[PDB]
């Protein structure tokens, strides 16, 4: 995986961020989700690196990045702080403006990144999410059942840390099974990497903190600039086989938050770049190349 990519750890003001990088061309930041790492991009990053400078990081709390312990109100796993690490990485690498593609938590990071740094984000792609604020604010039985981890992972007193920590690989696998619709999609070496990082108790804790922040401080942040819209072009891709596109009008959710939205479903479940790599690459390529 990532043949001919350089691996490096970039030290930013508040965090050490692990990354792989390859390519020449306009800079493109790829941001993974839960419970994964930059390795989820392994099928499509090399294709992208044919036309862009690809930078695939681990979010703070995830992968081989720094994972600071909890603070009051979860402020250090707010999407604002998580997005700021990534801005600093791209600056250290010589890029003051760039394209961003995020999946799952990475998309949530990317959304706030675009709002907080509107001059830096030239194009934005969001894979298999609706906005955090819409999702919580429209909670009902079906959502809380399908996305029960948005309630479980935010429980206090180390409840999820303990239950997950008893057998992290079991839990990880259950997540991938539930949200994905082709377990074959996961390369055995990619699965090994996800398991290696998620088995560490500091990562179990930090990733619960991300979820905790999303239910609290992130929603404060989102409400405090609800009138501001993402200004750059936005692409939204989602998995047709998943509940997301059956339950929600995905593009309508994003048009409430952005002025220039396009996108479509792909024929897979949640894990677009692994389940439907060719279709995901094509869509991203066209969006970044033809506008």
């Amino acid at each position: 995986m990532f043949t001919n990519f350089e691996q490096t750890i970039v030290d930013t003001t508040e965090a050490r961020i692990n990354l792989v990088k390859a390519g020449h061309g306009a800079p493109l930041l790829l941001l993974h989700g839960y419970p994964q790492t930059h390795v989820m991009w392994h099928k499509i990053a090399p294709l992208l690196a044919n036309n862009f400078t690809v930078v695939a990081t681990d979010l703070r709390g995830y992968g081989d990045s720094s994972r600071p312990a909890s603070v009051p109100h979860h402020i250090n796993y707010s999407k604002r702080v998580m997005a700021q690490d990534q801005v600093e990485v791209m600056s250290k690498l010589g890029y003051e403006q760039f394209y961003v593609v995020g999946h799952d938590r990475g998309a949530r990071v990317a959304h706030r990144l675009a709002l907080d740094h509107p001059h830096r984000v030239k194009k934005l792609a969001l894979l298999d999410i609706a906005p955090t604020h819409k999702m919580y604010r429209t909670t009902d039985q079906e959502f809380a059942t399908a996305y029960y981890h948005w309630f479980f992972l935010i429980q206090p007193d180390n409840l999820p840390e303990t239950l997950i920590g008893a057998n992290p690989e079991y839990y990880l696998r259950k997540c991938l099974e539930k949200w994905g619709k082709d377990f074959s999609a996961f390369h055995p070496q990619a699965l090994a990497e996800y398991i290696r990082c998620f088995s560490q108790p500091a990562v179990i804790h930090a990733t619960c903190e991300d979820y905790r922040a999303a239910a609290t401080i992130d929603l404060e942040h989102d409400e405090l600039d609800m009138k501001q819209k993402i200004s750059c072009p936005v692409l939204v891709l989602w998995g047709e086989k998943g509940i997301i596109g059956r339950k929600y009008d995905v593009l309508a959710t994003w048009r409430e938050r952005a002025i220039d939205v396009s996108g479509q479903s792909l024929p897979c479940g949640h894990f677009l770049p692994e389940e439907a790599p060719e279709e995901t690459y094509q869509a991203i390529y066209n969006f970044l190349t033809h506008c």
